[PDB]
């Protein structure tokens, strides 16, 4: 759904490391479009929900030669954590930076909207009962037009779902009962959401540096909390500061979340400062993550 025939497939490069991925262009409906092609050896109706303009959609998949290949929509930006990063204009492009008094080639607006971008998303997904699980900013796809789009593979449907360990976890994007338990619901998806976000405001910030992995175990049960960015409006932080409510329950649902947003775009305010003027500090990437 749909189906695709081999002979339309034109591969153009590989993209990634690995599973193994491929850049193609298909024909689709009498339509020539980029396609990401990977290959699986030897669920894809539910696939569509890509139908959702953030949501990475499913455009074809075909057996060949014993394999069936899966031809989703194409993503022409990379990850959005990449994205931000090389938005980093003081760093990559500092001669631009001065003479536009900017700190970033991306604008407060703009970092909003992958915000809502992510949020609108997830806000579909979680109420059709889907668990994401691994919400961060390199986990989001910048996509055509620069609308972020989230991957809707593997992901676990119902009330919650338990995941036991053991590979790498996403330690500084979990929430505690997801640190605690191995269990995760769409109340620790927002958690998660609210790394997301603190990630999309520091520009692509490794979300607590300095600190270890250890270190946020003991820390978080404590009451600690990511410390609220140097250019960042406080009802952002406020937002941020709800996702990560120790009480799963207290925190708030995508919609509500959404629903922000789409206020703070409508005013005229600025609430994510990229504009350099006396000082501007980028979050540490480094660090030892
Ligand atoms: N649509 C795309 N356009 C550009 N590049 C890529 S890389 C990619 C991909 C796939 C994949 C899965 C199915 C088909 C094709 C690719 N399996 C892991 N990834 C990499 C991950 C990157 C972070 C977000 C989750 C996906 N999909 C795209």
């Amino acid at each position: 759904y749909p189906v695709l025939d081999w002979n339309d497939i034109k591969f153009q490069d590989v993209i990634g490391e690995g599973g193994q991925v491929l850049k193609a262009r298909i024909k689709k409906d009498g339509l020539r479009m980029d396609a990401a092609i990977k290959r699986m050896k030897e669920l894809e109706v539910l696939c569509k929900l890509g139908h959702h303009p953030n949501i990475i959609n499913l455009l074809g998949a075909c057996e060949h030669r014993g394999y069936l290949y899966l031809a989703i929509e194409y993503a022409p930006h990379g990850n959005l954590l990449d994205f931000l990063r090389k938005s980093r204009v003081l760093e990559t492009d500092p001669a631009f930076a001065i003479a536009n008094s900017t700190a970033s080639t991306l604008s407060s607006q703009q970092l909003l909207h992958f915000a809502a971008d992510v949020a609108r998303g997830m806000d579909y997904l979680s109420q059709k009962q889907f668990i994401h699980r691994n919400l961060a900013a390199r986990n989001i796809l910048v996509g055509e037009n620069y609308v972020a789009k989230i991957a809707d593979f593997g992901l676990s449907r119902g009330q919650e779902v338990y995941v036991k360990k053991t590979g790498r976890l996403p330690v500084r994007w979990m929430a505690i009962e997801s640190l605690n338990y191995s269990v995760y619901t769409t109340n620790s998806d927002v958690w998660s959401y609210g790394v997301l976000l603190w990630e999309i405001v520091s520009l692509g910030g490794t979300p607590y540096c300095g600190m270890t992995c250890a270190e946020l175990y003991e820390k978080l049960p404590q009451g600690y909390r990511l410390e609220k960015p140097l250019n960042c409006d406080d009802e952002v932080y406020d937002l941020m500061r709800q996702c990560w409510r120790e009480k799963p329950y207290e925190r708030p649902s995508f919609a509500q979340i959404l629903v922000s947003l789409n206020r703070m775009l409508e005013e005229r305010k600025t609430y994510v400062n990229t504009t350099l003027y006396e000082k501007f500090t980028y979050a540490g990437i480094d660090c030892s993550a």
